[PDB]
């Protein structure tokens, strides 16, 4: 009802190639990219094989609940036995629970990914965990996250459709109800322009909407959203391979639920712009900061990361560390104080007062932008 117009296909093909082309021996092995190219039908068979091998050999002790889920699905989409990882994931999940009943919505993202994976390998063995998961989700009150909601509906839809014959005890009722719940919250996060939540959460939301068993009261204009996406691509919004990985499936009319059905082997300085960069902190382990600066970055371009690099050059001791992930460079430490996920604490970036929608290697700061780095919690 809202496929990509065969006229815009070249556009989709292009980003697919951009995304596959990012796979290299040093590149961070991204399971979402593998899933995406496999659901789309891979172009570059060497990149396909390389990534598949990097994941087959990933160490189970290096992966988080969500990594694990993603990696199990990626291998499966490459028609490779995940073996070991599913057992490991199953037991970690029987041991999972949120930090509290007021835990942030995104706390559920990884677990959603895991349940989806486990659901694909053995639905019945996953009921216990999924029932518990649905109840925990039903009980949470935090402000809604579309990305998480999307993942959660996929996982629950997977279960919803695999209710064991004979085992007829409101499991369907529970999952259906929580799904209805989430769809209502996903809808109503739907802008008039077609965006759902935000651009980088729209791809996942499209998968969820095309797959929940029960739509929301307010109808969703699918075409309006896919058209908005195509235009966004044409404006250079999807240059991040991970961002391509999250919309490609939708653009090809597939979702993570199609993974099990994948067919394999198919037939130093200054310049022109000056930015104002503040770094902050307020705390427990004391050590409070609050120091500004003005940086001279090139043209516009020199991503917001050049700003941080030059600021470290002036050496006001406020240097930093960066850590690699599926989305790119994450600023993990500033002036000798790291993120530490145990304390649900990290560095949040913002323009003025509003948080950035892109990372430091992607964002392009304007004229005299005041970009702050508050060390908050989530
Ligand atoms: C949870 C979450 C966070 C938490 C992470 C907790 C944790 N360490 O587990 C925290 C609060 C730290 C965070 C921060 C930010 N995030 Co965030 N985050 C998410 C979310 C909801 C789920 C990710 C996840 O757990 N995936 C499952 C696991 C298993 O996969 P993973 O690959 O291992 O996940 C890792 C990465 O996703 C990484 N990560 C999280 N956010 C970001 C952002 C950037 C720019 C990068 C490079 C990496 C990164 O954290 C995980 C640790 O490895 C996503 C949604 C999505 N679509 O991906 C948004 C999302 C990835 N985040 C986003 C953004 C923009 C940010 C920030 C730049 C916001 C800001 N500060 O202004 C900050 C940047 C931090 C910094 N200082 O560099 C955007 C990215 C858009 C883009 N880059 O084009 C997304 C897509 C949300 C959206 N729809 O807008 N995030
Ligand atoms: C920067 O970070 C601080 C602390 O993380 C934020 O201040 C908190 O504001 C919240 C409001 O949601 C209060 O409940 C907390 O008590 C405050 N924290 C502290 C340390 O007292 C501050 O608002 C953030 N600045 C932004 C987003 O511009």
């Amino acid at each position: 009802s809202c496929s990509v117009p065969s006229a815009q296909e070249p556009l989709v093909n292009g980003i697919q190639v951009l995304m596959e082309n990012s796979v290299t021996s040093s590149a961070y092995p991204n399971p979402s990219i593998l899933i995406a190219m496999n659901l789309a039908g891979a172009y570059n068979l060497k990149a396909q094989k390389l990534l598949t091998y990097q994941l087959m050999s990933s160490d189970n002790n290096d992966l988080t609940i969500g990594h694990l889920g993603l990696t199990i699905m990626a291998l499966t989409s490459s028609c490779r036995d995940p073996g070991d990882k599913v057992s490991i994931l199953q037991r970690q999940m029987e041991n999972w629970a949120p930090s509290s009943p007021n835990a942030e919505a995104s706390a559920f993202y990884g677990p959603s990914l895991a349940i989806l994976a486990l659901c694909q390998k053995n639905s019945e063995a996953t009921l216990p965990i999924a029932v518990r998961f649905a109840k925990t989700l039903l009980a949470n009150s935090s402000p809604f996250n579309v990305d998480t909601g999307a993942m959660a509906t996929l996982a629950l839809t997977c279960m919803y459709n695999k209710i064991p014959v004979g085992s007829e005890e409101g499991y369907r009722s529970l999952f259906g109800q929580v799904l209805k719940d989430i769809v209502e919250k996903i809808s109503m996060k739907i802008k008039d322009n077609g965006i759902i939540g935000d651009i980088y959460s729209t791809g996942l939301a499209m998968q969820a909407l095309s797959v929940t068993p029960e739509p929301s009261k307010k109808e969703w204009n699918c075409k309006k959203t896919t058209d908005m996406i195509l235009n966004e691509i044409k404006q250079g919004k999807f240059h991040n391979p991970m961002s391509i990985a999250q919309i490609l499936p939708s653009l090809k009319g597939k979702t993570y639920l199609d993974v099990p059905q994948v067919t394999c082997s198919p037939d130093t300085s200054a310049s022109n712009i000056t930015v104002i960069y503040t770094i902050n902190n307020q705390l427990r382990g004391v050590e409070l900061l609050f120091n500004e600066t003005i940086n001279v970055s090139v043209k516009s371009g020199s991503v917001l990361l050049v700003v941080l690099e030059e600021a470290q050059r002036k050496n006001p001791m406020f240097k930093f560390e960066t850590t690699m992930t599926s989305w790119g460079l994450v600023v993990s430490s500033i002036n000798n104080i790291a993120e530490n996920v145990n304390h649900k604490t990290y560095w949040q970036f913002l323009s003025g007062v509003t948080p950035l929608n892109e990372g430091v290697a992607d964002y392009i700061p304007f004229n005299h932008e005041h970009i702050t780095a508050n060390f908050t919690q989530y």
